[PDB]
């Protein structure tokens, strides 16, 4: 019998996959393109993604396959130098393509065991006290214990469920070309830094075979939501740069809005939402594809619990106590940053006085620390601050903490050498290490990395142990 | 003959009046109004206008009618702390209303022996090579060598010189009221604190006498832009607070624009402009009545310069210099303010990532400096970060920095006890005090307390005294 249907293959389900198959669920990815896409929206990872893969042991295949930039502007392109400040051991940006990032998690989920079907797309569902089923749209039928929504922004998961996704319709749209041009690279740029003196929307990358990435704001809102002809960009291209460039031979045209919407439950049953199937909003800063990783990381070990049958029985509900939160305030802050990026005059003020508070220090460490997800605090109730925080990565005696996190299992690093989780063995690593860079006596550190209990009473420990590993055994 | 007329006899020109009568500079203000103004618009002073008043002798009187305030709240209704580390000594608000404020100005200039003279309209103006001559409305001429327009937001003067007003046009209209109630004031200020939540525009002050001063938004704007009619005040009463709360018999009723305007030039020959009658703007922080005060005490020294024939030729064109740029920077902050109190779901992601901000301390430090004007750095075009700043008030060996500027002449602070300013002992006071508390070698102060010069060499304050001072004699 199948554990887990996850329906979709993008980088959430992939990453939920393989979180999954750490702890033997059998897990069959559901993912409805025959082939995967070429097309990249993401084009790299923020620090909090980066650590997750280091705790996972994949750190050192993504950085073969990216490059490491320390730039500023990725608080509404306001201008900056990197935090030298910042509080992790990854304070860098991973540049990568969406592609690689999926063809790298793809590779990983497989290797583990997860089964992808693609050209696999759900219909229907029907779940009971026992199970989920999931409907295919060739008429075949799956049955599993959890079925997960993780199946984009226009989920199929989320309408069957009825779930609702109230926030901000679209107000302004914004075009996206992969195209050739007929003007020299140096003739591109002149222009585009001209247009960027005010309107900010409006960039152009080169892809290095001769094509270009163009953004470039669209005029007024489409009814069809379709894809915009090759006409359309040269309409806003006039309208914004002066030329269409000479603009053809278009291998992708898009168009996005910027609505901000949020699933009113991310739980409905045995039937879960994670990703963009559980919240859309801008690009602004790049938070998407991360934000839906790190759905998957906080849900997978808790629904690998549920399957071991060891999970306590709030468990579950937590991945959207903690989940949803954060999500809410990626939306508020991508609605922050286009206001930012507006034209209005209004608007045009503030951000010149956000350009004047950028350069204090400890703005841009907390705007980039927002952006990056590394100062992500869940609320479990204790008053100490290190409580509900993710744990950096810190030198041991030897070696680091994140190296021995790859089991995807709890870990108490206990500097004490006193405290004992014997009875949770199974569940619970006990890293007794004195010399380990960490001004605590000891953290218990959930399998997200995410610190629940701070201390030294062996006592205390045990007090808080049951909530995130259940009874003892 | 006359030296100077100030047209209107608002805090500008009362303020002028003073600075220019401090040099024996006959000065006639020509206010239109026959009896003074009663109604108050400002409700105090801030930092820069308070050291103004200290460093002219008249901080004493003034906060004698006034409270000092070390709250928050003054960008766009930020709530935080006063700034404990605000570089003034005189770190707080002086809460005193507008009437008070220029009932002392005006017995202040008079005692100094300016002549005001009510009942007086300037209704059309003809200068020439030699003086400029005032045409009152009742048909009668007044003749001087120069004309200051200070005769508020609506200026004759400024129309008259054909001086362009270009900015952004109002879009945004508040109403104001002193009126009374039918609740108590503890149901008032229930519904006030609900309504606050989200629209900050809506606000209710008790008078102290049973009115209260209302402080409503407006519904969309008027064609007239005339007094609302009480009607039009329980409307958006209604429309904002879901209730009039009963009020009647107003005492006061009023409409004011968001409109940000700059005149062009400051200077038209022998006619300048100055307050309200160069810049228009919302209240938002402020800022209007400041600003004003510190244009004539920037302009004052300066025009009784040009009277006493001393003055060097670029002396007059530094007013517009050096404070129109300021204008501009306090009308564009007050668009930003404006935003931030924008009920539209982009500002107020804004206004929330405004309020994280704002616990920062060198956030709220550079907001309120912003605010209080005790940052202004005027670009005197050297590389000393103190040159064109105000020099705080500092301890000397006996008494204090202020005590000795209440003549309003030059003053050359110098540790040294080796500088002189011989050849310009008229113009400049030699304060030499190794004791000073200040830690450069010496500083050169204009009459507005702005630092001119900063080192230790004579040779190198010889050639920087006649920018500010003239030749010497
Ligand atoms: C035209 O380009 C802009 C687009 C603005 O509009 C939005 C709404 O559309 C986006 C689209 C279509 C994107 O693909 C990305 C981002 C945005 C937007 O804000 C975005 O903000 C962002 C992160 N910041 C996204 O990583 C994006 O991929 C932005 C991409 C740019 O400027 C603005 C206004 O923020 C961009 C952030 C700046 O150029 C900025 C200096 C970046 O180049 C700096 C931070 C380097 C980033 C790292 C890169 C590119 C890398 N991994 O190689
Ligand atoms: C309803 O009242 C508000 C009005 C907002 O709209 C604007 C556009 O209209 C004003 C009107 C009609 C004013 O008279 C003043 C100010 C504003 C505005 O922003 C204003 O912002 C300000 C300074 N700040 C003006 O001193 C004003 O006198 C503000 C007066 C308030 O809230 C907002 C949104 O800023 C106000 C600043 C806050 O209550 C704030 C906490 C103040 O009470 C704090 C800073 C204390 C100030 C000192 C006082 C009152 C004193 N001297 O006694
Ligand atoms: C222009 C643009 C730029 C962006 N830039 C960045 C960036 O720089 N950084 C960043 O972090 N994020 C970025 N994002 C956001 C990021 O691309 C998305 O958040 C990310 O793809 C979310 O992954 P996901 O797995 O949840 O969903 P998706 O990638 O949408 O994938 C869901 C999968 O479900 C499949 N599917 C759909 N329906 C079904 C069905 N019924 N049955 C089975 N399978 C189904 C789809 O084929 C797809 O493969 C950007 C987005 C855009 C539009
Ligand atoms: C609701 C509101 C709240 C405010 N709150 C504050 C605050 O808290 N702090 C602050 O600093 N500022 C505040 N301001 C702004 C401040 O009130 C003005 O900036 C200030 O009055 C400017 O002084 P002024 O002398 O330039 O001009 P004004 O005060 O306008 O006076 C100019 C004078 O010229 C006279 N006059 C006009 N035409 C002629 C003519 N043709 N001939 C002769 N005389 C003439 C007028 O009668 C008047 O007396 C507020 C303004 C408003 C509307």
């Amino acid at each position: 019998m199948i554990d887990v249907i996850i329906a979709g293959g993008g980088p959430t389900g992939l990453m939920l996959a393989g979180e999954l198959r750490l702890h033997g669920v059998r897990t069959v990815v559901l993912e409805k393109e025959p082939t995967p896409n070429q097309h990249s929206r993401s084009r790299g990872l923020h620090a909090r993604s980066i650590e997750v893969m280091d705790q996972r042991g994949l750190l050192e295949r993504f950085l073969a396959h990216g490059e490491q930039f320390r730039v500023g502007g990725f608080f509404a392109g306001l201008a900056a130098e990197w935090p030298a400040d910042l509080d992790t051991a990854h304070s860098y940006v991973l540049a990568i393509p969406q592609v690689v990032t999926e063809r790298l998690l793809t590779e990983h989920a497989t290797e583990l065991g997860a089964e992808i079907r693609r050209g696999c797309e759900v219909a229907g569902l029907d779940q009971d006290a026992d199970g989920v089923t999931a409907e295919l749209a060739d008429g075949t039928r799956l049955r599993a214990r959890y079925l997960v929504g993780c199946d984009g922004g226009r989920s199929t998961v989320r309408r069957l469920l009825g779930v609702d996704f109230p926030g901000e319709p679209t107000r302004v749209e914004t075009l996206l070309a992969d195209v050739r041009i007929d003007v020299p690279v140096e003739t591109l740029t002149a222009v585009v830094a001209e247009v960027r003196k005010t309107q900010l929307r409006f960039g152009a990358v080169p892809a290095g075979d001769g094509f270009f990435r163009l953004i470039v704001p669209a005029q007024g809102l489409s009814a069809d939501r379709a894809a915009p002809t090759l006409d359309e960009l040269k309409r806003c291209l006039h309208a914004t740069a002066g030329t269409d460039f000479g603009v053809h031979s278009p291998r992708w045209l898009s168009r996005f809005g910027d609505a901000t919407r949020l699933a009113e439950r991310y739980r409905t049953g045995r039937v879960l939402l994670a990703g963009d199937a559980a919240h859309i909003h801008p690009p602004t800063g790049g938070q998407g594809l991360n934000l839906g990783i790190q759905d998957a990381f906080n849900l997978g070990w808790k629904l690998a619990a549920a399957i071991g049958g060891w999970a306590p029985p709030d468990l579950l509900d937590s991945y959207h106590d903690e989940r949803h939160p954060v999500a809410a305030e990626v939306l508020d802050n991508t609605r922050a940053q286009m206001t930012l990026l507006s034209l209005d005059p209004g608007p045009r003020a503030v951000r010149r006085l956000m350009a004047e508070l950028v350069e204090f220090p400890d703005v841009n460490r907390h705007l980039i620390e927002k952006i990056t997800a590394i100062a992500v605090r869940y609320d479990l109730g204790d008053g100490h601050d290190l409580v509900g925080r993710r744990l950096r990565d810190i030198p041991l005696t030897e070696g680091r903490l994140y190296e021995r996190m790859r089991g995807g299992r709890g870990l108490l690093l206990d500097r004490t050498g006193r405290l004992s989780v014997s009875g949770w063995s199974d569940r619970v690593d006990h890293l007794a290490d004195p010399g380990a860079a960490l001004d605590v006596p000891a953290a218990l550190l959930r399998p997200d990395g995410h610190v629940a209990w701070v201390g030294e009473d062996q006592d205390d420990l045990l007090a808080h142990l049951p909530r995130w590993f259940g009874a003892a055994t």
